[PDB]
């Protein structure tokens, strides 16, 4: 008694995803970023499509690179991609990681020299999301202990084990900070979903490749603090930033955000296979799921921004949640078989293709105005990797071939 779409859909969606991923996103990567004056890639790449190896580069953009490679790499087998995720990783030990002190430092500049060397939890979580994966595609012994020394460090200085969650920044001497805002845009505030979702992520990354019992009791810790503090059942949206007791220090709402964590924290409760905790987070996912489909989206099916803190709708289509949103929706109909999440994830797809994908100059537009007109934002900068729009159509592909197998 599914409802099904027809084998012919199924395989065109997953035909178009793939030609993205392989003849769009990862061609500009492998090809516009890769830097042969200071080894690894490049900071920064300009509106116009011009490289700036000069920029500084910032650990989470190249941890991104890694981790994007490496999972082309082993869903995919194309040896270029291989390639490229050795040459992450290189500069990535070589330079982000602190051979002193442990973890990653937040920014270098360009020649690998350190400018910015606080470790900010949200940095040392995708490196080892990166790491782990690298281990995944390679078996990699060195890239593994690597991800476990970062984990150990993290819970080592930042777990806060009154509360639940962590410190989200320290020094390079892993003194914590009272500043952990990622960006300007952030909340001052010393707690937020953004980077507990991310170490969840992590961790449920590294667990699937070291599934190590005290790590077990981590990610379900987080799993819980999220289905008890940060998800919000009364409107269905992951509330962003709280005191270090999780009160609520913010009314802004992201959708990208919320249809990500609907992904991910089933994940991650699959990684841990914890029955007795899935159908609370099944539940709490497909509502992010519904919140999203109800209140997040254009007529277009696109989504917007975010609902700011005085409730302002920005209506600006950025990249990365339309590509959470392409994952998230495929999620949602495989969860619960409904397929007007299909028909949602559908209509994201056609929005990317017609508008959010840059034709001329490669890769997708950061930005898409309301009107249809890209802004002339960076194509790749500290925030804008390969790391969401590759993993979605990673994702895609995996989940289309699935529901193509239940014929
Ligand atoms: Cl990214």
């Amino acid at each position: 008694t599914e409802t099904i779409p027809d084998v012919r859909r199924l395989r065109a969606l997953q035909a178009e995803v793939h030609e993205e991923l392989t003849e769009n996103i990862l061609k500009f990567w492998a090809t516009r970023t890769h830097d042969p004056v200071h080894g690894g890639f490049v900071g920064r790449v300009g509106p116009d499509g011009r490289p700036h190896p000069e920029a500084p580069r910032g650990a989470i953009l190249n941890a991104r690179i890694l981790w994007t490679f490496a999972a082309a790499y082993r869903q995919l087998g194309t040896p270029l991609y291989r390639e490229m995720a050795e040459r992450a990783y290189r500069y990535f030990v070589r330079h982000f990681v602190d051979a002193e002190h442990g973890g990653v430092y937040w920014m270098v500049a360009a020649d690998g020299r350190p400018l910015d060397t606080r470790k900010h939890v949200y940095a040392q979580s995708f490196a080892i999301y990166a790491l782990s994966e690298w281990h995944r595609a390679t078996g990699g012994e060195a890239a593994l202990a690597l991800a476990r020394s970062i984990y150990d460090l993290i819970e080592t200085h930042c777990a806060d084990r009154v509360h639940g969650g962590y410190v989200e920044a320290c020094d390079r001497a892993w003194r914590p900070l009272e500043d952990a805002r990622l960006s300007a845009k952030d909340a001052p505030e010393p707690r937020s979903m953004n980077t507990h979702l991310h170490v969840l992520e992590a961790y449920a990354n590294l667990y699937r490749v070291w599934p190590e019992t005290e790590l077990a009791a981590r990610l379900q810790a987080l799993i819980e603090l999220f289905l008890r503090a940060i998800y919000h059942p009364a409107t269905g949206h992951l509330i962003l930033f709280f005191d270090e007791r999780w009160r609520p220090r913010s009314r802004a709402v992201s959708f990208g955000h919320d249809i990500e964590a609907s992904w991910l924290l089933l994940e991650a409760v699959d990684v841990l296979g914890q029955a007795t905790l899935r159908p609370r987070v099944q539940q709490a996912s497909l509502h992010l799921a519904r919140a999203t489909l109800a209140e997040g989206r254009a007529p277009d099916g696109s989504l917007y921004y975010e609902i700011g803190e005085q409730g302002h709708l920005d209506t600006d289509r950025h990249w990365w949640p339309q590509a959470e949103a392409l994952v998230g929706f495929l999620n949602a109909y495989q969860e619960s078989g409904e397929v007007l999440f299909y028909e949602a994830a559908e209509d994201v797809w056609r929005y990317i293709r017609e508008r959010q994908r840059d034709t001329r100059g490669g890769e997708w537009f950061a930005r898409v105005r309301d009107d249809g007109a890209p802004y002339p934002d960076d194509k790749v900068d500290f925030w804008k990797g390969p790391y969401h729009n590759g993993r979605a159509c990673l994702e895609a592909i995996q989940r289309l071939r699935h529901l193509l197998e239940h014929v």
